[PDB]
């Protein structure tokens, strides 16, 4: 089976780069091991729920790339529902409030939540974002964990808990699993805390009506038979001529170069010939994916808004399964419903349960956080485990341990002779996202292009004029937040 | 091809186990992904060498299984020299001296340190060898690396120093790198501190006449066409009757039960149907292996010895490309050798340089440590890079970084409906050496045999008689070394006292 290029994944960032070079005059040939394309996005349609989405869903300002190719592909967005107030539920009580961060009142915990926002965000720019082991104290930051950062940061118990749930929803992993030069990059990456963390806004701000995987699905619809389902590529052979990639139900597939858009560790399931280089060998054991269940409860009507709450809930503590909710309720008020992750160490601790055991806790908790007995009376329940998952190996994306990104980070896109780096995690703005899909795909093809002479060397990095639909506003701080001291600063003042 | 029992991984674990059953009246294969077996160990053979360990080699007292399996394959061991006296290599500095740890003066420093094993194997002492994740702080110990212990223990930087170039040498990974708990298992589950490190009485005792490539080659000689090598395996099977293993090279074999030999990560190579449990799924992407460069030096003569060293030398400093070294002269005498360690981070940073590049860097750092103009003279140069192998991923063995071991650890050798999990890592004394492949790759044998209802359940797990040629002596404290006060202890003390 002869061809031009061959993508080995069939998610947003091989379709991604597929469609670029399809558009561009090349054959191309999507090998993809599942039944179906999508990989870390999932749209399930059933008469209960019409759609949902059960692996990745959210787009917001900023994310440029992603919003230009779904809008090309005849997908339109609509605005999560913020119009009621958010809640934090700390100690057993619930705090409604408004704005990125809930209100701190005692006056050292008020001194410490600033400082602690403020911080991660006056690191994050000293960190390239195309280069993250070239900050200036990159081996400083890369060998603690974010636990040992919070702790030497932290004055408060109250800061430390909420900059705990913070890590714990932005890479559905430990603070004490994960490197700080790397959470402070993959932060900084997404524009700051404000922007990662909001829903007006930020990251959180709308979805795709029908669901995200008609992205992907709508990239196979062009592309026909050009997309193989149910290939898992296992060898890849580039001692030759041309490059041979083999699949597991035993078909050759012959092509002048490879796009590699698979998480980085999954590329331990292909067999190399000749072997990887050393690094890369290394660099793809040393790489893990986060642990996460989407889990969506649906109800008769949203009650939670007659109470004048959104359906945004952060809530502490560790007997609560979910510990962040939004409203999923489609944008014309009907099938009613709240969203919620069950993240980290939880994800592994509850699989244990039945479908109708996690529930049942789900629902208890929430009638405890919205003070309803409505939220007792569910009429339909879906949730994905992405742990079980083979071809992706978790949820969201790719987290670095302590030590791993100075040693290994810069393999992460570098080319093995004819084989080029696609997928979220080689992105440089929003890495982790479907926006960093759509970057590293759309880059790693023109490389080709490139290699080709097709193009010049300038044009392989591209930018993207803002979207039109969904335009950025800035993110702003008071004179205040900007100037008040720290606890050690009021102490050494002091 | 149809048989009782597919092993995969033809190194010593996974021959161990493919031996075990074949005693026992089984049919077995051994699917092998390289043109050789003995994995993790390779003796190299040549007219300059003779022979040569470039893998695993060292032996010593404890190591019962690997003593008796390699005496029954018909070979020997000899003692690696330490007749003269060791060096430590400090600030620039060379200090010799005899013992497992070099002698400390400063009252206040020799606390430190004396405080500092001690705790170790205190702390040890607290995890139980078959569950590690079971010990009563488990999960405070692995929320923490080995860098964040460290500080926390060591009152002075001589203690931190010597600390750090222990974790580097016996797991081949920074301090930062790795679960604290993790490394505190490791280290007690090899007999502790003094028993890990020590030359006479310890691990690096002995190494085999003729290298330890022999204990799988005699194995393979056994089994005859029975090893299929250049078979890596690729997919495996279990929705059928029974289970079917494919290979790369396009062959199918079947058979009632399967053995993986290899290291946890490398199942990430084979596709499974249906898929893994999600914790074995994630557990295997989760686990890397250590970086190390084994390099040996050839010389006219053991020239050390002429100066009262016995060629070991701990090497501290950054600038050191090899942290750690042996005699490795042959036992007759002949073929004069320093064999020395690039470890962890410098193993990764000098991959760069070209052999001979090294080599240089290695003669000059030898002449200065021993003082010796006649190390700028070698005669032969070998070495293996270990992070290279596509199917090994690292030596010497897989390491837990912070929050993994009590998350995922009770997964490592839980049976995946008819597969069973031998392999170095899964075992409970010595793990990640010799001796913990050959204890898993039984006791993976018998769970099958159990399964087949050939013997009982008590018969799974089997003790081993110690060995008649190499016993051990005890590793024993003074009344002083138990009882004196660490640094906070005594500074306790000083407040009390002038309260
Ligand atoms: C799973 C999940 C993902 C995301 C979210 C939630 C879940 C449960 N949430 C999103 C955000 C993540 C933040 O960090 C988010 C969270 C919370 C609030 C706001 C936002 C989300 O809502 N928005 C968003 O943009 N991204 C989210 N999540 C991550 C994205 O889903 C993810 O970034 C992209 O989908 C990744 O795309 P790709 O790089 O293209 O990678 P895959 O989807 O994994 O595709 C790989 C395909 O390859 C196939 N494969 C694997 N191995 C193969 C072999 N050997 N041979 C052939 N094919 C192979 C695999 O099957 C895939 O199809
Ligand atoms: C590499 C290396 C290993 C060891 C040492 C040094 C090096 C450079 N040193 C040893 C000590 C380790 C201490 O922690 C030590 C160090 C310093 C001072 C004293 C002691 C040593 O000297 N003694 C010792 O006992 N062990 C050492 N090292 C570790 C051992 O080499 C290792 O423990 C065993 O060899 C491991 O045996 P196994 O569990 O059987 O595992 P492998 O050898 O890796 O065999 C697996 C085989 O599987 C094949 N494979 C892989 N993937 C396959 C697929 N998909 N299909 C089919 N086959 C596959 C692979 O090719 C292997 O042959
Ligand atoms: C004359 C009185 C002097 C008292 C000295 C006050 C010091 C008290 C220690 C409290 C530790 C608080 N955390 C946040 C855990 C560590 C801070 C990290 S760091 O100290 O900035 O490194
Ligand atoms: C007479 C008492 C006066 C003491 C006051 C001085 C403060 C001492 C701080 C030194 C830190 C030493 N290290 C080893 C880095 C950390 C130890 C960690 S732990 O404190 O033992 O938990
Ligand atoms: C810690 C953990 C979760 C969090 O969610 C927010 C938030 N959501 C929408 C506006 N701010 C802020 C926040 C802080
Ligand atoms: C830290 C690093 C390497 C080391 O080697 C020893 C040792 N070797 C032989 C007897 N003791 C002790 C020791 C401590």
């Amino acid at each position: 089976n002869k061809c031009d290029v061959v993508v080995v994944g069939g998610g947003i960032s091989g379709m991604a780069a597929a469609k670029l070079l399809h558009d561009s005059g090349l054959n191309v040939v999507v090998l993809e091991a599942r039944d179906r394309v999508g990989g870390r996005t999932y749209t399930l349609r059933n008469q209960k729920v019409k759609y949902v989405d059960l692996g990745g869903s959210y787009v917001g300002p900023t994310q440029n790339r992603i919003l230009r190719l779904a809008k090309e592909l005849g997908l339109e967005t609509y605005k999560v529902n913020e119009v009621e107030r958010l809640i934090h539920h700390v100690k057993g009580k619930s705090y409604p409030f408004r704005g990125p961060f809930p209100p701190v009142w005692n006056p050292i915990t008020y001194l410490d939540h600033n400082n602690f926002w403020r911080t991660m965000d006056d690191m994050g720019r000293e960190i390239p974002s195309d280069a993250p082991w070239k900050a200036p104290l990159a081996e400083e930051w890369d060998n603690m964990t974010m636990k040992e950062l919070l702790d030497k940061l932290c004055w408060t118990e109250s800061a430390k808990q909420l900059a705990t749930l913070f890590v714990n929803l932005c890479v559905t992993a430990e603070t004490h699993e994960v490197s700080a030069l790397w959470f402070l990059w993959y932060v900084k990456q997404c524009g700051g805390t404000t922007r990662i963390i909001s829903t007006t806004n930020g990251g959180q701000e709308r979805k795709f009506v029908g669901g995200s995987g008609q992205v992907s699905e709508r990239i196979m619809d062009l592309l026909g038979d050009r997309v193989k389902l149910e290939r898992p590529v296992i060898y890849i052979d580039q001692t030759r001529e041309n490059v041979l990639v083999e699949t597991l139900n035993h078909e050759m597939y012959e092509a002048k170069y490879v796009i590699s858009a698979i998480p980085p560790t999954l590329g331990m399931k292909i067999h190399f010939n000749p072997p990887l280089p050393m690094m890369r060998n290394q660099m793809i054991t040393r790489v893990p994916l986060g642990s996460v269940i989407k889990c969506i409860v649906y109800y008769k009507e949203p009650f939670w808004r007659k109470k004048d709450y959104c359906g945004t809930m952060i809530i502490d503590g560790e007997e609560a399964p979910v510990a962040y909710t939004l409203d999923d309720t489609k944008p014309e008020g009907n099938y009613a419903a709240i969203m919620g992750f069950i993240l980290a160490h939880k994800a592994r601790k509850l699989a244990r349960l039945t479908k109708e055991e996690r529930l049942k806790k789900l629902c208890e908790l929430y009638a405890k956080v919205l003070g309803s007995l409505e939220a007792l009376e569910p009429v339909h329940y879906e949730e994905k485990n992405w742990c079980e998952e083979q071809y992706s190996g978790g949820c969201y994306t790719t987290y670095f341990p302590p030590g791993i990104l100075t040693q290994y980070g810069r393999v992460l896109r570098q080319p093995v002779d004819r084989i080029y780096f696609a997928g979220t995690e080689t992105a440089t703005h929003w890495s982790g996202y479907m926006e960093g899909a759509v970057e590293a795909g759309e880059r790693a093809a023109r490389e080709i292009l490139h290699a080709m002479g097709k193009i010049p060397e300038d044009e392989i990095w591209q930018s993207e004029p803002e979207s039109v639909d969904v335009p950025a506003q800035p993110i702003t701080t008071t004179f205040l937040e900007r100037h008040l001291p720290s606890v050690p600063g009021l102490l050494r003042l002091i």
